[PDB]
């Protein structure tokens, strides 16, 4: 797989060079590229942002600088991923289907976001997905991109109940006797019950 | 605020030293500490994991090594955050209330997770929260911790419709005329409509 990440903060994607994402690149399975958006600016200040039309707080990421960036990087086979709090939610279903792609481009937005037309224009030649990682507000799209990339890369290099290891008794807390029984069907029966219960208390919607 | 992050991958928390999270530490508003869990191991191999009781795939993070780590770092006033796919969902409501804390500890889990007793024992002296960032599977809790910390740190240093900046016309795509009208009540009326519509198409549950 080929992954290109476009951002004003390349260093924010350095965890992708560590642990399993790093093992995926070193195995030669994934080719990761992280680009500074400012490499496509031609002004003396390397401005990527500007004042929003219709006013409002914050700044808006310039469409022509992004347009130039994505014009060189993308092709008609590219899946352009635009992380945004306005997108559809990222799930494991999304991670699983992204493993069937040869080229993923992550257009990481800063300030108030990216000029909407970048997405409309890109959709003329390639598929585009606007995706949120959850119901919370982040200052940028780089942390979201790390999350999405390691979840895809986890499958590439191929509610949960509680886990216990040695010792059997620790600080007055004993490992449930059932996990020391040797009855594999009984162990499975318990794990289902505890998971089902944990699911009702924390995520009844699931 | 004081933030301590315990992990087997300290480098995975380096984006917190960049952008706004970095501005929060440099402003002296937040004191960030990232610890290697292996600094609390006494064996020759610095083993943090071991085989699970009742069997099953993968390894389980040892409770005594974590117990020793959290014993030194935490106090009775500490809010211990255990990122896990078994936790309650992280939202903006959670980020907003975490801004009222003086000490947050992030116990980042690897392998199949942390021995459940670490959480049960810690809950004897301090408050504990098991939290998931979404309906997807990650190889570790460090990316989740970056997400949660920048969302809290964003508020500390204090669906959305589309955004547009200069030029008015780009690649045959014009900025909606309404944003060039000068009628602030009309601009607000439109922004509500487009957001409400985007919300119905992507997040009707919201
Ligand atoms: N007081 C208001 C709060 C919301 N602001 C909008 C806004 C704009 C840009 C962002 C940046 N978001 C991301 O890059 C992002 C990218 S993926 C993602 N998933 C969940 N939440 C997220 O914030 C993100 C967040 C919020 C406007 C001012
Ligand atoms: N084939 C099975 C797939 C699930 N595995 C369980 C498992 C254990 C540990 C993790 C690690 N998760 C996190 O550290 C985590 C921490 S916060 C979070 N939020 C959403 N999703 C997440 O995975 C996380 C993920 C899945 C068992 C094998």
């Amino acid at each position: 797989m080929r992954i290109d990440i476009v951002t004003i903060f390349p260093a924010c994607l350095d965890p992708l060079r560590q642990s399993l994402p790093g093992k995926a690149i070193e195995s030669g399975l994934v080719d990761l590229n992280v680009h500074d958006l400012r490499r496509w600016t031609h002004d003396v200040h390397h401005s990527v942002d500007d004042a929003p039309y219709g006013g409002g707080p914050g700044m808006v990421m310039k469409a022509p600088v992004w347009g130039e960036a994505l014009d060189e990087i993308c092709s008609s086979e590219t899946l352009l991923i635009v992380p945004t709090p306005a997108g559809v939610l990222f799930t494991q279903a999304t991670a699983q289907r992204w493993t069937t792609e040869s080229h993923l481009v992550f257009a990481c937005g800063r300030y108030e976001g990216i000029d909407q037309r970048v997405v409309q224009d890109a959709a003329r030649r390639m598929r585009v997905e606007e995706v949120s990682i959850g119901d919370y507000v982040l200052p940028g799209g780089e942390s979201a991109a790390v999350v999405m990339v390691e979840a895809v890369l986890r499958l590439l290099a191929g509610l949960e109940g509680p886990s216990y290891t040695r010792p059997a008794s620790w600080r007055g807390l004993d490992v449930p006797e059932v996990l020391l029984s040797g009855d594999h069907a009984r162990i499975a029966a318990w794990r289902r019950e505890v998971s089902l219960q944990r699911t009702r208390e924390r995520r009844p919607d699931l």
